[PDB]
């Protein structure tokens, strides 16, 4: 109930920079039209545009940790299916994705939604953390299936490994909360929702693999 | 306990029904630049200006609940103001909302944010799952006061109205549209906050009716 409490206060302070900033630019143009060049215009309804898009991140990455403490409907879904539709709607022209799935239906016992939330955090953790290859993939095995994302980024030491599911920043770096903590503490618990375990370690490029297990009926 | 739980789901969810529209606004900036005139330009930055201040008192509220263990703070609105604000918000050049609100005014004992979420969320969702027509009334009777919204989708089977008022829960016909299966359960929570009771139904064309009852008090 309360670890929930604190995190929704930090939540709204995170919001207040990106508000107050859209609130300005807005204002200016509400001011300035007389004034203003095309070309200025335009970035400011484009990084208005940017700031929106932070937002909603904060703000659905802190409803899925909600609904992560309920639980959920259960059903036979497959696992290819739903890795690629995250992918369709995270594969833009920003970032690249590599697919590599395993070549045949995967059936696992899952909430859909759930699942999709787990791999998009994964994905969006892979586009920063990394420096622009992600590749996901998924395959099975006799007893459990997987699916894992990778990144060609800095590759997180062992150490470093453990303080990767704190959604609270102790630096105060002007930020109450982690986008990339926050988010992996979720996958961590729809992947324990669902009886399944992480795994992390380096990829093919050096950098961040995350692999989540299923239990297979 | 539970409870807890969809009050900040509520806060979060609620955040987003303003900052969509701003998306609609920046956008439109964003491509009719060249063809856009004062009048216009200076009106769609307004509607993100108001839109702002909203998610800051939606902000504000929950903050407020912090200190005070208080969420809702009643008081004497007229409830007509907070539609037409909703109504107005949610209205663009592009989608156009029908009206029947009762002449005057309406004096109701309510926290006005709330409620405004509250029609945010049944407006929203006749735009979801309507086909483009969407009717917002209100009116009054002897001891209570009304709102309703009405779109021209394909309703609600009243088999499943308790199964989807509840949180987290999505409609199978729903999966095909985005979205959360909040919007209903926070009304709910909200009207009932308010002693109030919500009422289902098929509208003038055959969608949903969704319909709140607010008590009027006699002194
Ligand atoms: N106006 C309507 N017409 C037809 N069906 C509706 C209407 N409003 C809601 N529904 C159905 O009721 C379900 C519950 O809606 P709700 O709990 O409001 O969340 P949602 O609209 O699914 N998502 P969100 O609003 O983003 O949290 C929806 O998934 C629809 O199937
Ligand atoms: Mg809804």
């Amino acid at each position: 109930a309360d670890d929930r409490t604190l995190l929704m206060a930090g939540v709204s302070h995170d919001l207040r920079t990106p508000l107050t900033r859209i609130r300005a630019y807005a204002e200016t143009i509400y001011n300035s039209l007389g004034e203003l060049d095309l070309s200025t215009l335009k970035e400011l309804a484009e990084s208005i545009n940017k700031d929106i898009e932070e937002c909603n991140a904060i703000i659905e990455q802190f409803i899925d940790y909600l609904r992560t403490g309920q639980e959920m409907p259960m059903e036979m879904a497959d696992l290819n299916a739903v890795l690629g539709e995250v992918i369709a709607a995270e594969s833009g022209y920003e970032r690249e994705i590599e697919t590599a799935l395993y070549p045949g239906s995967i059936e696992v016992k899952m909430h859909p939604l759930s699942i999709k939330r787990a791999v998009a955090n994964m994905v969006v953790n892979a586009a920063r953390y990394g420096n622009g290859w992600i590749k996901v993939s998924s395959g099975t095995e006799p007893n459990r299936a997987w699916f894992q994302v990778e990144d060609d980024g800095p590759g997180i030491a062992p150490e470093q490994r453990k303080h990767l599911f704190q959604p609270f920043v102790r630096g105060d770096s002007a930020r109450t909360i982690s986008g990339t903590g926050l988010g992996l503490a979720i996958v961590q618990r729809i992947v324990d929702n669902h009886n399944g375990m992480l795994e992390l370690g380096t990829s093919e490029r050096g950098g961040l693999s995350i692999r989540a297990w299923l239990p297979v009926p």
